[PDB]
């Protein structure tokens, strides 16, 4: 209820560096859809079968299109449970960011530090001749429907910086997420199922160090029991409300 | 005169996508003296307490007065060899540069491609606030002894980007390496023992892969037998030459 | 009689639950050969391409081919270095043995707990009616020149109950592993170059806890320095040396 | 016979520029069998099953043990050499083939298009790995098929155009510009029945150049040409070469 | 764009191509310092921890590099279109960017002599010792007076060096000047020289300059950032 927001609303309050851990449910109301229950059935290719480095090569038209697709848009904006946590960043309260999105809507939203799991299509690589681009590089590509290729060489395999089914973490970033687990004074995770490592241990690390932690998501996890609290319901209706009854303890 | 030499501007002036992998002998000429002994070294210092991200984490002083003691040159400047390997790149011949060296020399050379393996010296991060400093601020105070302090915080936990003992090796960078081993048409080995891992096995990587293997070394290696080529001698005496035959080649 | 030899054995010879960590090297003189160095160039095949569960998929005869490729013998059975570590565990010495390989040798050697990080060849499922099978099964099929097939369904993707690359890390074995590291009083690695996770991790966990750490390898490694005893050799002429040594410190 | 010929020599003697485009018959006189017409493969042979995509995908060994049934060593013939000579003498500036016998390069040509690519390298259709023809160079003799020594596939495929296959782009592209910019251009030795290839010579046609054909026997296309020359290739082209020597 | 493609087409069509750079490319001193104390070479030998000081403090970057500029110029020698670099810079950056033919009309830091003893030396060998904040020494008799091979007041400039640039300006097809005010002698003349021999002018600029009215092309912007995308169209025009 009301009452799981005002426990959520208090830790944060008091804490100075809290961490909070993103999966697809924060970006599902930006109209990114995500790998699970209708969303995963509304999606048509399998994303172990198109968004594998194999499949990215044997046809990059197919996971550009997949990874593309959005409901109803063209490119994501940030939704308020985003521009809930940049807020908590503004206020002295959130220190860090640590998402599994590779949608940059965390950067885009006002987030100052984000630890990028699964890293971003923010640049891409060919994979013949290394040329490097920006995404705003094939920006009208985009627009008129047609996938990233090569100005150097010509060739189509322009593979964005994201880590794909096939591939290792960014250990530089695998590693500061778990000091961050680490440290932190207080753990929040958002829009995860908490199934793809490390989602599954770092509530367990950020637990043993002591931290007081919450879940927001639209379904229950495994792990649950172990947060101090739990709240059912969409990210960007549940953030907000949580900020401003943190505004309003700070206040009266 | 010197049949090598002429042998390895040959299979380069030939190549279309060689690399080239480096190691602390290629910036013996540029004032940066390699391990010598090695063993010894950890004679005098605990490996664990001063050069491992545990002992960083126990005690950021023992990693840095360590550092100060066996400082040597901090100024250096890329050598002919870096300057002939930056040639070659952009002569379309070298594609990538993989190297072991934390010394930024082959991009302060000009080369655009370099994967490097052990990290580098060009930025640091404050273990406590996260703020991200460039070793350019730090060097001169460094150089008279002071250990580096977060400017931001006040912490003596600063942590250059560079691989410690009880770290993996950067996953992807690696990964990029590897696949440059496998498809790359020439294989250049450039002041490097070739000992350990990863050092030690991509020659054999690229060899099977059917790469043309070519090395440039003061001191034979175990690896020696699989090369096409094998050069005993300065890199920033030998490298120029090579390059000076390519490009005659080139012009005839 | 090597002076590291015998440390290594004064060391054993006070343990109560030592932990042995083997990797390929152990097994090379059982005639498999390694992935690294001369024999992963003398093998047949790119491991990754044939020995991946897509490979195994699409070419099984060409997997099969590869994994039981020998070098220098013709069928494999445990060599020197495997009884030595059966007979520490006869001797209430090691307690565990934690390995990545998968050709059974520890188990047919004596030794009674093996932790089985990459599983083994042991057991084989056919991955469309599920019917399981006894390596001892196909004996006879490998030896008329044919590869497994299930008896109830024909298929040809019998698998063997091991990792193959693309396929996850078994997480209950890893945690297992974990745990054994952290509270054994030596930790003894034979035969790995400490690359493959979590080879390069259990080593400092269990230094960490506490414990006395040896290394036998033919060539040196990343961790080496960690280590309070290295020893460069080949896993079969070092370890029968360390136990007849161990045996020799008990007789008074 | 001269009339046909002689109109040939004069054509190409006042050319400035021309072009060359060839099929299997040049290559009659080499020992190398042709493809249709008389006593060709199309005949002995079903070309769905070893020379075609599919017929690969579906079995490799057939399209590798008919490669090895026509294991011959070839060397050039007069018609490879007169072309080459009409090429010394700026007479001719490229050679389009749709050959894989390479015998125009071994000729002395130096502007060869191999529209229909070469056995030179081969693609692995499973792993992608790539090979030149010198890595499977010694099994093929001793009557091994090429097996990729990556992943262990059989199904290792030159880069030759197979039925099903599109052309190599960029060949195909310099073979059009030369169509277009030619005043002369001569077809021989081909049947001109496999498009995209036989559309060059309309191409050229189109584009304003003199039309010159020198085959065996009549095509369905030779309206389009100037002058159709029905004969052997290594007898008809050494004789349009010294006649081209008498006139210029 | 526009004028940048115009520049293209004749650097593209010239075979013997000069270009002049300034300190405008690596983009009151005299009310701070005393030139006459700090930079000639009176001062010098009167006191030369003055012009060391002075060097120190006005070291500018750590680990400083060419930048864009000299690369895309450095190419388009490789690419056989420019033959000869003249520049008044003492940086070395052209030569450290692959230039071949650099002619130093102020000398530069690269060589030293001990005015002493006269040992030679490589700036490699005091450039530690520099950015420690240690004055260069000689390390054979222990002088102070060890002096770069830069032109200092009171110095005349390499004689051998300026006519050889004098030359060039002679028999250029085309001579681009980038970031450079050409307002003192030789850079002031240097211009008029090639424009009265017929050669095509340029120039890059990130401001205008009393001698830009000889010139063909004129380009205003940074040199880091003009000089590649004129490479570039260059490559352009040479793959048609
Ligand atoms: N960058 C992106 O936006 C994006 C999109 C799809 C998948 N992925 C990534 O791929 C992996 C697998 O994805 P996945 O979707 O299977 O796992 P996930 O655990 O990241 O999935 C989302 C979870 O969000 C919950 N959820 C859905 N809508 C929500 C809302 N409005 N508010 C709060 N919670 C909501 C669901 O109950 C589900 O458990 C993850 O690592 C994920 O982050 C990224
Ligand atoms: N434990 C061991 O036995 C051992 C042995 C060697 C290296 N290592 C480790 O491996 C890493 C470094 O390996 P690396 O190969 O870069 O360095 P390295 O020190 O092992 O080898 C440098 C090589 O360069 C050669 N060399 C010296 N001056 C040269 C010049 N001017 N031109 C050309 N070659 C020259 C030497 O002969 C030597 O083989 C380090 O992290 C180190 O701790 C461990
Ligand atoms: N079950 C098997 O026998 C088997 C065989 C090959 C690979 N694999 C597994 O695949 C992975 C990768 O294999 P890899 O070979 O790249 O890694 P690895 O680290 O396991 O490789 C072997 C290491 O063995 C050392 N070595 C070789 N011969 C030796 C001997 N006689 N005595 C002592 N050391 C010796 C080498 O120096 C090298 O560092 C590992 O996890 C490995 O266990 C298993
Ligand atoms: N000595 C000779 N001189 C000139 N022409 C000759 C000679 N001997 C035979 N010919 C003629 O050469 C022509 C060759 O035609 P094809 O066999 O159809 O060969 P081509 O035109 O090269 O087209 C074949 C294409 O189909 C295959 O699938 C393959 O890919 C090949 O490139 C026939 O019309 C034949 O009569
Ligand atoms: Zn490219
Ligand atoms: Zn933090
Ligand atoms: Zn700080
Ligand atoms: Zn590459
Ligand atoms: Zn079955
Ligand atoms: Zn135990
Ligand atoms: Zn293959
Ligand atoms: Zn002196
Ligand atoms: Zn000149």
């Amino acid at each position: 209820m009301e009452d799981e927001i005002r426990k959520a609303a208090e830790i944060l309050a008091k804490s100075k560096h809290a961490v909070v851990f993103t999966g697809a449910g924060i970006s599902a109301e930006s109209g990114i859809p995500t790998f699970r229950g209708e969303d995963g059935l509304w999606r048509k290719y399998d994303p172990e079968e198109v968004a594998s480095i194999s499949g990215f090569k044997r046809n990059p038209r197919a996971f550009w299109e997949f990874s593309m697709e959005m409901k109803d848009k063209l490119f994501a904006e940030p939704n308020p449970a985003h521009y809930a946590i940049a807020e908590l960043e503004r206020m002295g309260i959130v220190k860090a960011v640590i998402t599994q999105n590779i949608d940059m809507l965390h950067q885009r939203a006002g987030s100052r530090r984000v630890l990028e799991l699964h890293g971003s299509m923010d640049k891409l690589d060919c994979l013949d001749c290394h040329e490097t681009y920006d995404w705003s590089e094939f920006v009208e590509d985009f627009n008129k429907g047609e996938i990233p290729r090569c100005r150097k060489c010509g060739s189509y395999y322009v593979k964005p910086r994201v880590v794909l089914f096939g591939e290792p973490l960014p250990q530089r970033t695998l590693f500061e997420a778990i000091e961050e687990a680490k440290h932190c004074d207080a753990f929040m995770v958002v829009g995860s199922s908490l199934v793809v490592y490390p989602a599954a241990e770092l509530p367990y690390i950020a637990k043993k160090a002591g931290a007081k932690m919450i879940i927001v998501n639209a379904e229950p996890t495994m792990a649950d029991p172990i947060f101090d609290v739990k709240i059912i319901g969409k990210a960007g209706e549940v953030l907000p409300k949580i900020v401003e009854e943190v505004k309003r303890l700070r206040s009266e």
